[PDB]
């Protein structure tokens, strides 16, 4: 886990006004970019990237599938993208405290801490994780590395689909932890390049209410083009 080639991605954070890292991890290698690199290595809220393993968890121990419609009408799949509906609230309220405890602490998920209430414990606490940690587990995701059916994890990567642009294919899911202070923005996620190679990148930055929730993306697709990864 090595500071990268930062010269230039450290000013993009810089002209925003806010602290923020990039974790690139490729086969082996972990670099970090950014203006506050200690972020990496700082436990923080998972916000709405806790979606990716509430899905996985979900469909594994059938409690939902793929083609469910909860009651505007919404799929699991649709939900991870847009969050109109309640929909990983009840599906964490099916798990339940007991098989989602065990589960987070099988998958090894951050602090792997989830307290009394099964429905929020991602948003506010106590369950929190590093940036570092994230990549490492979306990386393990696009891999399908994680401990979980292959097809499970195909169908959750499948959700996840963000950009395509002249053969990459950008998957990926944001988080915005807004009522805690200070306020965490994530967009983590991965790049498959056109020959099949993935590199999985981790954003993490100190969000303020006046920003555009495309601050996000926005700092990832200017770094990664930096970083000639897309
Ligand atoms: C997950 O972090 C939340 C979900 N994700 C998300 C995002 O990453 O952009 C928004 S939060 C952000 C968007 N605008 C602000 C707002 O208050 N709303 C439109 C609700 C905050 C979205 C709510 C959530 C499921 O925890």
């Amino acid at each position: 886990i090595v500071q990268g080639h930062n010269q230039v991605i450290h000013q993009y954070f810089d002209e925003k006004n806010t602290s923020g890292v990039l974790v690139i991890q490729t086969d082996k290698k972990i670099n970090l970019y950014g203006n506050a690199l200690s972020r990496a290595n700082t436990e923080y809220v998972p916000a709405s990237t806790f979606k990716m393993l509430n899905a996985l968890i979900g469909l594994e121990n059938q409690k939902t599938d793929i083609n469910e419609i909860f009651k505007k009408d919404m799929t699991l799949g649709e939900a991870m993208k847009l969050s109109a509906v309640p929909v990983y609230q009840e599906l964490a309220r099916r798990i339940g405290l007991d098989l989602m405890q065990k589960e987070v602490k099988r998958i090894g998920f951050g602090n792997a801490e989830i307290g009394q209430q099964v429905d929020n414990f991602w948003l506010v606490g106590p369950l929190k994780v590093t940036p570092i940690q994230e990549v490492e587990f979306v990386s393990q995701l696009a891999h399908t590395q994680l401990p979980f059916s292959e097809k499970v994890q195909a169908n959750v990567k499948n959700m996840l689909l963000l950009e395509e642009s002249n053969g990459y294919k950008i998957f990926g899911k944001t988080g915005w932890a807004a009522d805690i202070k200070p306020q965490v923005g994530w967009l983590t996620g991965w790049v498959e390049q056109p020959d099949g190679k993935i590199v999985a990148f981790a954003l993490n930055m100190e969000m303020r209410s006046e920003m555009p929730a495309s601050i996000r993306n926005e700092l990832l697709m200017k770094s990664l083009k930096q970083l000639n990864i897309i």
